[PDB]
């Protein structure tokens, strides 16, 4: 009778909506806003904290915070601001009389498990809950039981290989470069053509750029030829105040930061590199149905090219007598949620639920020996 | 055997000399006047503009303009006037036979620095010349090699961490807020006593007001309990029409904009938190010594207590276990040309000149190449 | 070596030996030259060298 609710809760955005469902209904970022100038005139509803699209509506005139930071749960009044609207404004239902399914990268600190059931359990009063792994219901969204995960969101780039629902724990690879590090690397190389982006309401116009601009090149050395030789590589965007700006090399040069990390000074490998590590420290056998089964999922993966050039990287790094598969679904930037709806309306899932009582005489340390 | 010449061309002065020396010979502020009433006297030898210290004499009657805005050169006609005055008429040189070093700050658009190198050689026909940064020649004139510099000028403040000679790029942060902005706000808290100061020419005395009245508070909130319950902190200045001002609370709530930023209206941080923003964005290991090697440089780093002021408050930020040393030395106005100087008359820097030749096959690309 | 420790900050670290088994011996060869050299100061041409192995 009771529809559970399953809440992907992103670095950048947070997408909530019931179980069954085909797509979730409240997909908005995780922001809070608060004003920055000095109010003059007296009444008409003046707030102190903006949470949602509102503080997106309003941006010019406030200071914009994210409370995830790669993942971490920072500020955790902010993070309860948003978990009140998303449940109280968006989908407007009482949260005691429905679970709910939350999700986390691996790799992750042990205090933000205990910490998210101890809110979750105690100010919101939720009659169960349950915390999965991003890459797992990536797998669970695709439809199949074997494959390696590549998961990037706004904060984080997971990587998690499963062979017949068994995940391998000691290949998981977690790495610190999403888009926000992208969106900083956009506004640094934005000013070699004059355009300056320093505010935080300013840094949403160039993720704009970004989703809208920019793609992944098959070779980037010809592709250096290419924009250096002519001008057909140019393409021009409008900023909110009229004025146009346009951009040549600057649409490539951003993405190839998640495969040369060294543009802002990381000396780790690309994601190429890393997926290839990944599933060279797998087990001897599994490799074969790994390598077919690159499931690609999250929200930066939606640049174009980026599969075609993880094809051509990957091909070069195995030997040359397998076959490499990438699973670039068109709506692979919402397979977390789709997973979890999955997942919660299982029969055999209603079982492994964290309930009250489980809660109530084992304090927030249950979270870790129940989930995952 | 020829001599190099070193032309530091901030935004707000120009200091012009030759490589080898200690102290620049033309020191001058970059400005140019155009006349704004009408001509009533026949002869007189008037002329059409004027440059310089004859710029700054003449200052009633003429409209001053800087062509360099917050780094970037806007006006292109009065820079290359401003070239023709510091190579004929001040230094006395011609410049067809000597090389030449400019400085220009980080993270400007490319688009200056073709067109720094296209009318140095196309103009004045220099047979070499070279751009560098200007917190490397702070550096050098400080005689170490491991360091972070703090370099703020008229235009632009900018933070540049240096260890063992290997420059980081992706910490170097830079911040539009220098002694331009800081005199527009003694500008508009002037007001506050009834004192109007409205035309550009008499920008001119509110930023000798500065030079000679502002200071940094080491605690600002007591000191302004104390400039409220008394009279002491209170100066007069001397007008060159005859009027004499008092200031009283002005003197350190101008320097404060560089620690409180908000007073302008800008979002971004303060100098203490920029300097502690990009020591912790570097390595681990360096950080030990980038707290003790805190060199400073720069008119606007002029201030009484600047350095106190801010060992203060980076000491709050880092941990207690710390050292942190700020250099201040005395000479750090002029330590931008005390650096090129050193670099220029450096042995083997002279096989990095941008020569003719490689400047007629490269274009005006070589800068890019070969600069930085 | 011991310099290589000092400026770990700015410098990528690379270790020739992985598992017991020398994988880079450009690098091996450029330690060898440096406890040879820089280190016990002596010609290997007159003395004999003993070398241990997994
Ligand atoms: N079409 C697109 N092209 C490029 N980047 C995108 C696109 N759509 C979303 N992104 C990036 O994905 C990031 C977040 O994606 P997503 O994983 O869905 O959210 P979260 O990280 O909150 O889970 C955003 O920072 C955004 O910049
Ligand atoms: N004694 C002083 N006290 C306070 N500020 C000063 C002093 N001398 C110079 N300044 C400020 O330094 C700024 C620029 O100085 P400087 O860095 O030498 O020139 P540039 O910015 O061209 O390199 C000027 O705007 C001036 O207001
Ligand atoms: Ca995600
Ligand atoms: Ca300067």
């Amino acid at each position: 009778e009771t529809t559970a609710l399953v809440c992907d809760n992103g670095s950048g955005l947070v997408k909530a909506g019931f179980a069954g469902d085909d797509a979730p209904r409240a997909v908005f970022p995780s922001i809070v806003g608060r004003p920055r100038h000095q109010g003059v005139m007296v009444g008409m509803g003046q707030k102190d904290s903006y949470v949602g699209d509102e503080a997106q509506s309003k941006r010019g005139i406030l200071t914009l915070k994210y409370p995830i930071e790669h993942g971490i749960i920072t500020n955790w009044d902010d993070m309860e601001k948003i978990w009140h609207h998303t449940f109280y404004n968006e989908l407007r239902v009482a949260p005691e009389e429905h679970p709910t399914l939350l999700t986390e990268a691996p790799l992750n600190p042990k205090a933000n498990r205990e910490k998210m059931t101890q809110i979750m359990f105690e100010t919101f009063n939720v009659p169960a809950m349950y915390v999965a792994i991003q890459a797992v219901l990536s797998l669970y969204a695709s439809g199949r039981t074997t494959g390696i995960v590549l998961d990037s969101g706004d904060g984080v780039t997971h990587n998690v290989p499963i062979y017949e629902g068994y995940a391998l724990p000691h290949a998981i690879m977690r790495l610190d470069l999403a888009g926000r590090d992208l969106t900083d690397y956009l506004m640094k190389i934005l000013t070699e053509r004059g355009y300056s982006f320093v505010t935080t309401a300013e840094r949403e116009i160039v993720r704009d750029i970004k989703e809208k601009l920019c793609y992944v090149a098959l070779d980037f050395e010809n592709e250096m030829a290419t924009a250096a030789s002519s001008s057909s590589l140019e393409k021009s965007y409008e900023l909110p105040d009229g004025q146009v700006i346009t951009i040549g090399n600057e649409r490539f040069r951003c993405p190839e930061t998640l495969f040369q990390p060294s543009f802002i000074g990381m000396e780790s490998a690309g994601i190429h590199e890393t997926t290839y590590n990944s599933i060279m420290k797998c087990d001897i056998d599994i490799r074969k149905d790994l390598y077919a089964n690159n499931v690609m999922s999250g929200g930066t993966t939606m640049y174009p090219g980026i599969a075609d050039r993880m094809q051509k990287e990957i091909t070069a790094l195995a030997p040359s007598t397998m076959k490499i598969k990438i699973i670039a679904p068109p709506e692979r930037k919402y397979s977390v949620w789709i997973g979890g709806s999955i997942l919660a309306s299982l029969s055999t899932f209603q079982q492994m639920w964290i309930t009250k009582q489980e809660y109530d005489e084992a304090g927030p340390s249950i979270v870790h020996r129940k989930c995952f």
